[PDB]
């Protein structure tokens, strides 16, 4: 109650708390020291933990059945970011431990009590038609991507004009480049899987995923044969 | 009231508050202190923020539920020039945040 | 026109232009003078060509 409180006699005066004002940038992270019905009246157990945010109320004063934890900042993605988030909460309200979900895009959350980033907030794979990257499945991929399934422990490479985001079942092995080459230029490359090694000629090149390039030894003499006819 | 104001018994005299002065090129950036309705009727939630500008008055007083943060110049942008908004306020009145 | 994420293009000629906030600028570019005699040579690293 507003004004100047005057305590019965039996009522021991001991502080004045003051209320946390929540704004769309913050959360109040609250755990329950024992059993209670909170203020928009939903039951809390003892030691659960959740968030306060302003579709809640504009500012909170934390019961005394509460512990304040801390205040939250909200996790802010742009249109070119993802993060990954470790424990996420489930469809139960409960932590999924040792799960990650990837999430994408314009999006803003709050990570709830138990949630951490894997590696902060991260960049979107923007690839150019001269770019690629080497994918490798950690677990079976079906119908992930564009209607195309995996084993685990399968390589492959996606190239060109497009976004990535990498699935929470994939990892990145490398980044991958194109090599130019005039219709006379070529490289050797070996497919790695067959072993057979051949001369690509005269076309901008992409390396597929069974592929390396490879080393054409010369005679001792022929190398300088070569340069002094060059 | 203009004039000479003699307080009543229980009520304590604490400062004059002066109005800030209006003028096209600024404005009046404030947070609200607690819930009410402002000078044009406008419902305000605690920790709230927004603009006074010269369309609302030519002099704004404070009010006590209003903490004044400072006064924002106009951005002015030439036939040749652009800028780039971060965090932009959408049709809702609410920031949106990354975009 | 549209254009796919990761698309490069070129804009040339009279215009004024400010850039979408999908788009960034990589480089500006200048166009060579050369008379009937004189020439460049030029990869399109699209085919290496």
């Amino acid at each position: 109650t507003v004004g100047a409180y005057l305590p019965a006699v039996f009522e021991e005066v001991l502080d004045l708390v003051d209320a946390v004002i929540l704004t769309e940038k913050t959360a109040l992270h609250l755990r329950a020291r024992r059993n209670f019905r909170d203020f928009r009246g939903v039951s809390r157990r003892t030691g659960e933990e959740w968030l306060v945010t302003v579709q809640d109320t504009e500012a909170h004063v934390p019961d005394v059945h509460e512990e304040v934890l801390g205040v939250v900042p909200i996790t802010t993605l742009g249109p070119h970011n993802y993060c990954v988030i470790l424990d996420p909460v489930g469809p139960d309200g409960k932590n999924q431990l040792g799960q990650k979900r990837v999430v994408k895009g314009e999006k803003s959350f709050f990570l709830q009590p138990g949630e951490q980033l894997e590696q902060g907030i991260q960049d979107v794979y923007v690839l150019s038609e001269q770019q690629g990257l080497l994918l490798r499945a950690l677990q079976p991929l079906e119908e992930e991507d564009e209607e195309v399934s995996h084993q685990a422990g399968d390589h492959w490479l996606i190239r060109g004009p497009l976004e990535y985001v990498p699935s929470a079942k994939v990892e990145v092995v490398e980044e991958r480049q194109a090599i130019p080459l005039d219709e006379n230029e070529g490289i050797y490359v070996q497919d790695v899987k067959t072993g057979k090694v051949r001369a690509v000629i005269g076309s901008t090149y992409m390396l597929t995923q069974d592929e390396v390039l490879w080393e054409k030894e010369l005679p001792p003499g022929v190398e300088e044969l070569l340069n002094k006819g060059q």
